[PDB]
């Protein structure tokens, strides 16, 4: 009941299943981009494609960014001249990762303007984007979170985690959570290798025990089949990191074990890791 | 058919064993549980010689190494088992000492299975313990009879090998348990609610067996006893120790190994292996 126009402004890691069951609910598609494959295979599903950003976001009941970080998203709202054109009423959902700092700065300019804010990143990756069976953790005001909520189901289950900034913030937490695990199962699955054990039946015997993660069946697969073709690149799994360093020196919070796997995140960059999948953690932890 | 259980999540066990048709006989220290197992019909034994005799399968559900040792060796069970007889041993015991027990047993014609389990207090009372076992292939096949009434087993190796896939369990378990306590933490203290992250989360790339128990426990600050926190800590050291045995390096682990230390002495001993969360909480005001 509030939305019909939206607006995609980049594609992000998984942008382009996420149209496709936009524009299966019915919603008219709006999209600025950088890459001409992407925008091809957009204005396939009938997305209408803009050269300035501007262009794309003016008539949207909703814009939503997925860009890369804090300064590009600066950069396309205020540079470019985004916010500047949003409608009144409109909404700007940023899934972008981007620290919560950063995001309660862009809801206040944003609220400066007359235009709502949510910061409403996601997990679930290539299959929960194909499947509508995204995690989505969103921060803001009630109202704006139920406007955005039937938008919000197409793409997953969202759930409103607090006032602006607090996605971002649950994001953060599970980024340490996925990075920590990652290297908890390279870890132990060498351990059991080096002690003569064999990867495969070992990932196979503790599967579905204590030890049984989302990051074991997903990474952990690709750990035992040395795969460590980017889907997340490694290095965005350090900026993750980073970011959580970041905000917690910011809110007075002590975190060992992310200091920890920053330090081994940052020896797997430097030793030309930075384009390996996440799992490729591993990677770090095996020449050791 | 003949079962023998050498102490006792071991009750629930015994429950299904004996509900499969199995004829069940313990050796015990505990009084309230022989009397829950002989309310279930297992004969209980006074020496744990007279227990295992008779036996096809003993399983031990001792607590250590020394502790086999001592009921094997000292106390007669390996002297007195049946020619064609199996031992498997569910103790926490180092790949080393499964490897010796293994060895002295088979000089005197027992077969040895390590058979180390993952799962709750709630998985033994529903048959879905995670069984990790080391061994002969025609002894595991032997076995998969009994271990299917627990649960579902994998034949992870050669003798040694579910104490070593244990120890691995074991360490994804325990950091898990920091990741997930450490994360929440951050989250409560940048403003967020713990139950409504956990809530979000769900579902995703963080979801997995620790944040849906263990992580339910600390939304809730309930650290009562289910593995305690000393058996945590030890499990790190036993991992490190084999890591030291076998030559790897494990820093994470080692890092783990320091946090549940310093949460022992902080008194946390008898909380939960949750507790690790009362530890980084402290740390942090």
């Amino acid at each position: 009941p509030y939305a019909r126009k939206i607006t995609f402004l980049g594609t992000g890691s998984m942008g382009l299943p996420m149209a496709r069951r936009l524009c299966e609910a019915g919603y008219a598609l709006q999209v600025w981009n950088r890459t001409p494959a992407r925008a091809a295979s957009l204005a396939a599903l009938g997305a209408t494609i803009h050269e300035q950003a501007r262009a794309a976001a003016r008539d949207a009941d909703i814009v939503v960014s997925m860009l890369e970080n804090g300064a590009v998203v600066q950069d396309v709202l205020f540079a470019q001249g985004v916010a500047a054109a949003m409608k009144p009423g409109s909404l700007f959902l940023d899934m972008a990762s981007i620290t919560p700092r950063e995001a309660r700065d862009h809801a206040a300019r944003l609220g400066a303007l007359g235009i709502a804010h949510l910061d409403t990143p996601v997990s679930g990756g290539t299959v929960g984007a194909e499947q509508g069976t995204l995690v989505i953790m969103a921060g803001g005001k009630p109202a704006d979170f139920e406007r955005s909520l039937p938008l919000l189901k197409v793409f997953g289950r969202a759930t409103h985690v607090g006032p602006h900034g607090s996605g971002q913030l649950t994001k953060l937490a599970n980024q340490m959570i996925v990075g920590i695990t990652i290297g908890a199962v390279a870890e132990a699955l060498l351990f059991a290798t080096k002690g003569g054990a064999d990867m495969a039946k070992v990932k196979e015997a503790i599967t579905g025990g204590f030890a049984d993660s989302r990051v074991l069946q997903l990474h952990g697969q690709r750990m035992v089949e040395r795969d460590f073709a980017p889907r997340a690149r490694l290095s965005i799994q350090l900026k993750d990191m980073r970011n959580a360093l970041a905000t917690a020196q910011e809110i007075g919070f002590d975190a060992p074990i992310t200091g920890l796997f920053e330090q081994l995140y940052a020896e797997g960059v430097e030793h030309g890791l930075t384009d390996l999948d996440q799992s490729g953690l591993f990677v770090e932890l095996a020449s050791r």
